[PDB]
């Protein structure tokens, strides 16, 4: 339902927007309906949001009973540079050990570090019990509030 042409961001300035960011908010379905959020940081493997989480968390859990997710990540303190990107999809489950593998390496690397074989036990540890949730989105939002060429704010209010 829409998506306004103006403030809408390139192919380009999503992927860098989702390599640059660390923390988004996961929505998944409860199962009477109820949507459950967490705040998740995340691996990005060839252009897609991968998360990892315990085989039986309640996000696991609610993920294979319905692979339905949205998925947004968000900055910018002013109204002036608000910026995001918000995703509806499907998540696909993945115990495959390769791919764990690539999603702890990524999230190693993103909020760690550079990864060297001498990481691998630590990597492995991270990832021990744990499935990869891949982030497949069919329908994508966005938003760049720069791209208005309002005057800039600095921050105000009480919540400065």
């Amino acid at each position: 339902t829409k998506q306004r042409a103006d403030i809408v961001m390139s192919e380009a300035e999503i992927a860098d927007f989702v390599n640059s960011s660390r923390t988004g908010t996961l929505a998944t379905i409860g199962p009477d309906g109820q949507p459950h959020l967490t705040a998740m940081w995340y691996a990005v493997i060839d252009g897609e949001i991968w998360l990892e989480t315990k085989a039986k968390s309640q996000k696991a859990v609610n993920l294979r009973r319905d692979p339905r997710v949205s998925f947004l990540l968000e900055d910018g303190d002013t109204y002036d540079t608000l910026r995001g990107v918000s995703f509806e999809g499907v998540a696909e489950i993945v115990e495959e050990p390769e791919a764990l593998h690539r999603v702890g390496v990524s999230v190693w690397e993103r909020y760690t570090g550079p990864y060297t074989d001498e990481c691998k036990p630590m990597v492995d540890q991270m990832m021990n019990k744990r499935v990869g949730v891949r982030i497949v989105a069919r329908r994508t939002r966005s938003w760049d509030h720069r791209k208005l060429g309002l005057p800039h704010m600095s921050v105000g209010g009480s919540t400065a």
